[PDB]
């Protein structure tokens, strides 16, 4: 019912609000050695993939060969809930276009969507298949509303919502990436 | 309403099911250098604190001075949702009794409870104060039910549910720890 509402606020309170204030510094750190006049710098914002109907794989290259892992940012650490130095790591990806690097950004799925999809594997979860696609849409809706009243976070990330038709994901990212 | 139901399944699918199969190996690794005849070994199971009415701090020593951080386990890594080598770290704590180490175990709060509590800071979250204590209880209830049908995970962790009265948390852990 409201499972998407809780996962969205959990995603915001327990992740975005923690890493986004520190993201630009980590990106600036990586760009200091990586950036030169032979290629564009890593973009500044966090780009979040929000597939409405996808299994959400772990390797982005399997969703699109033009999305290839490039490097990790410096890790971020912080004590949380009894775990010393809980680790927040993020990966930089290159976007290929005609066999050439056309963009570079920190890119990842909104992991909770992967969790919604996986709840269909458990009868006790009570998550049907028709309900799954609706909760996915509600997850993106509440998340967008949250960032609307949180400009500090809205400026440090970009949501990329889409639906796998039965389309190049690298292009959709490059589209958002070219408006920055 | 059912916010606790989603956070419980998220906690299971996206964490316990991932680290618990590998926990004993990480503990065995740490015990190889740490364990000798002058002190007990680190316990085998993951002990999870489930406060029903607590702000859930990040430093366990602030909840009880007899709970002191000792060391981290070896990290666990795994690609997830586009993040290469997402990091899972856990902390070992000593339980003091009469100024002497009486136990050693991997110990942490159930982080989602900390998230429930924090949702009261946002009007758009719609989480009142009366609803907070009820969702906390429902989180522990669904989690217990999940582990009931998951003996592979139930044997590698122990839930410690309690309620801060208006009581020694180190003792409650030592009680569970002495039945192992
Ligand atoms: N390494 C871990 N150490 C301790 N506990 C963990 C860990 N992993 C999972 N758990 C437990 O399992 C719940 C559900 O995890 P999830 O499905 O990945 O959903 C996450 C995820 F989408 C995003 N997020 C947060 N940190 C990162 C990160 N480092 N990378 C990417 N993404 C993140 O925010 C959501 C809520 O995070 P929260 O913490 O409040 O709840 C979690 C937590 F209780």
């Amino acid at each position: 019912f409201n499972v998407a509402h809780g996962l969205a606020w959990s995603y915001y309170i327990g992740y975005l609000r923690l890493i986004l204030p520190e993201l630009q510094a980590r990106i600036r750190t990586y760009n200091q050695h990586y950036n030169n006049l032979l290629r564009g710098a890593v973009s500044q914002r966090l780009y979040i993939l929000l597939p409405l109907d996808c299994g959400v794989p772990d390797n982005l290259s399997m969703a699109d060969p033009n999305i290839r892992f490039l490097d990790k940012l410096p890790q971020q650490t912080g004590d949380r809930a009894g775990i010393k130095d809980r680790v927040y790591s993020n990966s930089i990806y290159e976007l290929l276009e005609n066999g050439q690097r056309a963009g570079t950004c920190v890119l990842e799925y909104a992991t909770p969507l992967q969790t919604l999809f996986a709840m269909s594997q458990y009868s006790q979860a009570g998550f049907s298949r028709e309900d799954r696609l609706e909760q996915a849409k509600l997850f993106c809706r509440t998340l967008e509303d949250i960032l609307a009243d949180a400009p500090e976070s809205q400026n440090n990330c970009r949501l990329i919502a889409y639906q796998e038709p039965a389309f190049s994901l690298s292009q959709e990212v490059l589209r958002h990436l070219r408006q920055e």
